[PDB]
């Protein structure tokens, strides 16, 4: 029923579609291995379809045989028994090859296929390969987190000292050894209903900085809370503002928003003042837009998101059926900050592409058309990712690229949101996300003030006590919702440590 | 057989000797609670000995009763059943007190005593309280790790790029996707026997930086190893030296030692050149001594070690039997860097104290007397902590303070070393340690070159693949070896996160 034969260079297109165990695929590298050792690499075919393939190498002065790569085609039905059959063939065929003594390390491959864990295995695509190269060679590849995230770190350290003083101004945490239950602080602080969960997240900020001990049933103030808070808000905030504005000017927006929030936090938390009157002063959306451009980490993720979608569009422009334009949709495009850098990128291909600038709020789609009315190929629509496509007049499975920049977490059930995102794309379409992926303090002070931050009803798939997902949780939920080829991206210095990354661009593909 | 009664201020001396569940004891605070509510605090006595005590508070507009502290005397035999009896008394006595509705949260105290975990519970002493205050108010309390450890971080980042190039110069890791087993690199790199385990630790450095994937059976080079290494050692090291020397001049010694090592690392690792000829150039011990003074983190830990021992000496000078002098011993005093700041501190009390400057090597005791011959009260002796006291002419249980600054890990079995340390002290004597407590890269490059780093035979009580112990492992082994009142100290900003601290002063007491 199936055939084992030598790989050839003619098999390279199909080998590039495989999941790989040791490293991402690489067209020019498969070429060189097949040119240098044309009878060292076996594949297994079943009805013309490629199922599994094994590349070997000879090592240790030519006496032991090693596996250099194990490729599998996971969408073939019984592939695990077939890949086991190819493994056992290679062992037999390898020990009797001229000169070999031993086959090195087959048990790891046997275990990998029988207990299959899709996230261990690399997958590849032109897109994956081009983004890794870009990250590897980026100007920021030489710097480390302490340099790159310094502004965020120092803002968050100061803001936490302010936040403890805000609690002390509302009557709690002046002394070490106070004992509360969380429900009792909600009452004693008179937190309005909408912000009771935000209070949990704010307590959690102080917990991670050693100010409070939060346990199953009780919040307990520790010794460090006697000395940690700011002592004079007005003069110390003024002094920090001067220091921070001059030293990290590109982060001025973050400092301004956090300043405007904390200054009025007791009244905001008690429900006595609205946040749109305090921080969204007089429809000053420009302040809020600058949170996400202008500084080198934010521009790095924007460049990563935008180049990825640009590359994917050119990949699909290389296809001869033509006909329908390539349709891109951006969910929650907002003030169109990252959108603007992408439209400039795609603008060369304006006649084959169709770009939908969308947001749940009519306010932001009209903001968008005010900024992009010169682009004939950008269309505007209100769209809510949590609401039915039909009711919103959108054909399912009609988009090639869906873009969502830090919006998808502001929903009730992340599995329903990604299903709906899946419904947007046709098979092979590309999901492109930019997400904060740690429960970062900086985001709570203002982002936690908005209602979308607290819709979530599936905490089992979120971090700590907020609405964010980590890289692993995103990988889990994206696979659960019918995406594969998931590519999580962080700063270059943490590509090996993304489970702790604050921010991440994630691409994924509908299968 | 036992009596439950109200605490009084006359019980405060004995209450200070208890383990506490919520926070460290505090003499002036017990005073104020007993003055304000003289009938709110119960204790349990058994044959005049204090066993357990409970301080309560009324909360929530005077309707619920809470436990403010639970004190226990763990050296009393059946104390856990006695403390349960006092808990159950307090519940009965509390619900019928005038005005109270409910007793808040007794189940946590019940669980704490029946499943006793000594390291949860605070313990106290004059020493503990004074060091917490010092840390809390220290000039460094306002800074965070990224500021304080910047020099170490940047040195370690550069040194790792150099180390990968050192491997590439010895023939491995030029390409992504190479597969080795650890035994096979030992052979292929021709590592001399003494440094085979150091090779493991060096591979581990690159593992944590994403250069290599180290698994049960194999070392696998990743993509990042194509671009990470220095490209021209001579010019890039020169450029870094200039940058680093001018920016962190107080760390010049660390950069010099790492430079001298890595420059000759292949020959050092192959056994072709000795490390004392390369880094200990011509008996230049001053270079090596400056590793541990001169910069603000190192001086902070020295100040913490020295003030702690100074305080403990003055505590014991407040005792009227007098007679024998207070005898201090420093294990592995080395070049006496921290010793010099301590002798200046103790020099006021020179006539009641007797200080033993000791080291395993006669070279370092003579170095010591060259530096401290002006102090009549300092005695010199070669001493090996791993060797028998009797054979070395030292009375057991004769010392009041034993000091060991980053030496105790350089031994074969940490439990035998702490037992021997225990044998030095009389009951109530003080162990004072300064230890690196993460498997830090910086220390491997040169410290890993010395044989004492590799004596250890109990990896189950060490970190990763070196000889260090973390804070929790130190707490475990110190308790296993007969010490209590264990006080782990780190930088002020991490007193709540010491399981990740790079360096720690630890005091402990012989019971
Ligand atoms: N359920 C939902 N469906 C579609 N858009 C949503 C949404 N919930 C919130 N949004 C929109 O997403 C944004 C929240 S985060 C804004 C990020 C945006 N990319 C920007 O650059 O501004 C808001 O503008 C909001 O209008
Ligand atoms: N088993 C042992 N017993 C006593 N001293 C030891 C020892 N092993 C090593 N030493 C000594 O401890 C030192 C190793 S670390 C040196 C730290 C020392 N406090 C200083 O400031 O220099 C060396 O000087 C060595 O001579």
């Amino acid at each position: 029923k199936y055939q084992i034969r030598y790989a050839t260079v003619n098999d390279i297109p199909n080998l590039l579609k495989c999941a790989t165990f040791n490293q991402p695929v690489n067209e020019p590298f498969f070429q060189v291995l097949l040119k240098q050792t044309p009878t060292a690499h076996l594949l297994l075919e079943y009805q013309g379809e490629l199922v599994a393939a094994i590349f070997t190498e000879t090592k240790n002065s030519n006496e032991v045989l090693g596996i250099r790569e194990f490729l599998v085609r996971t969408s073939v039905e019984n592939w695990q028994v077939l890949a086991k059959d190819l493994l056992e063939f290679v062992e037999q065929w390898g020990v009797v090859k001229p000169g070999i003594k031993e086959i090195e390390g087959l048990l790891k491959y046997h275990e990998a296929i029988s207990n299959f864990q899709k996230s261990k295995w690399y997958q590849s695509s032109v897109l994956n390969k081009k983004l890794i190269e870009k990250i590897t060679l980026h100007e920021l590849a030489t710097l480390e987190l302490c340099n790159l995230m310094a502004p965020e770190y120092e803002l968050e350290a100061f803001a936490a000292r302010w936040l403890l003083r805000v609690f002390q101004d509302m009557g709690v945490f002046l002394r070490e050894g106070e004992s509360y239950q969380e429900s009792e602080l909600v009452s004693q602080l008179n937190i309005s209903p909408r912000y009771q969960r935000l209070l949990g997240a704010l307590l959690q900020i102080l917990h991670k900085r050693g100010i409070l001990k939060i346990e199953k049933d009780r919040v307990f103030t520790l010794a460090r809370c006697k000395t940690f808070a700011l002592e004079n808000i007005s003069s110390e905030v003024s002094a920090f503002y001067d220091y921070f504005s001059e030293k990290y000017p590109a982060h001025l927006s973050w400092l301004t928003v956090v300043k405007r929030c904390l200054e009025k936090y007791p009244l905001i938390l008690r429900g006595e003042v609205d946040v749109n009157e305090v921080v969204f002063t007089d429809g000053d959306m420009e302040l809020f837009a600058g949170l996400f451009l202008g500084h080198r980490v934010a521009d790095y993720f924007n460049e990563l998101l935008a180049d990825g979608v640009c590359w994917e569009v050119e990949q699909r422009l290389l296809e001869e059926k033509r006909a329908q334009p390539i349709r891109i949709l951006e969910i929650g495009a907002g003030t169109g900050g990252v959108t603007g850098i992408l439209l400039e990128k795609l603008a060369s291909h304006a006649e084959q592409i169709e770009f939908w600038f969308t947001d749940i709020s009519s306010v932001f789609t009209r903001y968008g058309e005010s900024k992009f009315k010169q682009f004939p190929w950008v269309k505007y629509q209100t769209f809510d990712i949590e609401k039915s496509l039909d009711a919103q007049g959108i054909k399912s499975e009609s988009f090639d690229v869906v873009i969502a920049n830090n919006v998808l977490h502001n929903t009730k059930l992340i599995h329903q949101t990604l299903n709906n995102s899946n419904s947007l794309l046709n098979t092979g379409g590309l999901l492109a996300l930019l997400e904060f992926t740690q429960p970062i303090d900086i985001l709570l002070y203002f982002g936690g003030l908005l209602q979308g931050f607290w819709l979530f009803e599936d905490p089992e798939y979120r971090l700590e006590v907020g609405c964010l997902l980590s890289i692993p949780l995103w990988q889990k939920v994206l696979s659960d919702c019918g995406f594969d080829e998931i590519i999580p991206l962080g700063l270059p210095c943490e590509m090996h440590a993304l489970s702790k990354a604050r921010e991440s661009v994630i691409f994924a593909r509908k299968h």
